[PDB]
């Protein structure tokens, strides 16, 4: 639709930036204020660094997909400076939360509990044929209920056959990523999966880099020895098979998000 009769559009006199939380090369984030009483992330872009339809993007891909364990989409303004303005989540990231006073006083049993919630929006997102492709606890943000939603939508694609295909020189976090988006760029709602399993290690050690003391080069030979991250410390052994099932080496072997989210529920009341 066009501006005048988009619903998403709004005024730009009715936002209030007021503290910066990031800034990068293709824009800034910052927390502000809607009509005076509601708190919002605002992103804007940085003119020239990307096209406003690039940047857009995002908010068209959020638009299709609204669900409580994802983060909330709430207005574009569309005329420069471009912003894409979203539900506000008082605790930031996972990976940054869970290095604070309060995450490093989480039982195993709320970190579980997290690990369900991320699950669970990674359902939601599986069973709207779409796929996410940087699932990672820093893309996880944390309300001020300690609940969790999944963000940073700016990869994610519309599925009509199971199979998005990238770029040949197109790059991609490594430790996060399945092998076969890694050499073929062909990526899966079982490449999420695969993913998840990596995401589930950061938060049983509280935002550490995967495959600690590995460099990516040793981490793709020691995966084509069919060996696996090794068991991170404070790692209950349960977990630690679910995260060998996320891992698994044919796509279609590794579990659907249903199933995930079912198990760690289960692993959360059991504690
Ligand atoms: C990073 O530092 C902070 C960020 C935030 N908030 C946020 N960062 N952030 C993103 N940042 C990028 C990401 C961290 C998710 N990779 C990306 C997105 C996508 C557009 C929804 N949303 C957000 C929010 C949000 N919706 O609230 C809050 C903080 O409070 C302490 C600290």
């Amino acid at each position: 639709k066009p501006w005048w009769e988009d619903e998403w559009e709004v005024p730009r006199e009715t936002l209030k930036l007021v503290e910066r939380l990031g800034a990068g090369q293709f824009g800034e984030v910052w927390m502000g204020y809607y009509n005076g009483h509601t708190k919002v992330a605002v992103k804007s872009l940085k003119q020239g660094s990307m096209s406003p339809d690039a940047f857009l993007a995002e908010a068209n891909l959020m638009k299709q997909l609204q669900h409580q364990r994802l983060v909330r989409l709430y207005a574009v303004v569309t005329q420069e400076p471009i912003y894409i303005i979203t539900e506000y989540m008082e605790n930031g990231s996972l990976v940054d939360f869970l290095k604070t006073p309060s995450g490093i006083k989480l039982t195993i049993n709320k970190l579980l509990d997290m690990a369900a919630q991320i699950a669970e929006g990674m359902a939601f997102i599986e069973e709207r044929n779409y796929i996410h492709r940087d699932l990672r606890a820093a893309n996880i943000l944390v309300s001020d209920t300690l609940s969790c939603k999944i963000a940073d939508f700016g990869l994610a694609r519309l599925i009509e056959d199971n199979e998005y295909t990238a770029r040949e020189g197109a790059k991609f976090p490594i430790k996060w990523t399945a092998p076969e988006a890694i050499n073929y760029g062909t990526f899966t709602i079982k490449s999420d999966v695969w993913s998840f399993g990596i995401l589930l290690t950061e938060i049983v050690t509280h935002g550490r880099i995967p495959y600690p003391g590995m460099t990516n080069p040793e981490v793709i030979q020691n995966l084509e020895r069919g060996y696996r991250m090794v068991r991170p410390d404070n790692c209950p052994e349960e977990l630690y098979q679910l995260m060998r099932l996320c891992w698994k080496e044919r796509p279609e072997d590794r579990p659907t998000f249903d199933y995930l989210r079912s198990v760690l529920e289960d692993f959360f009341t059991a504690t």
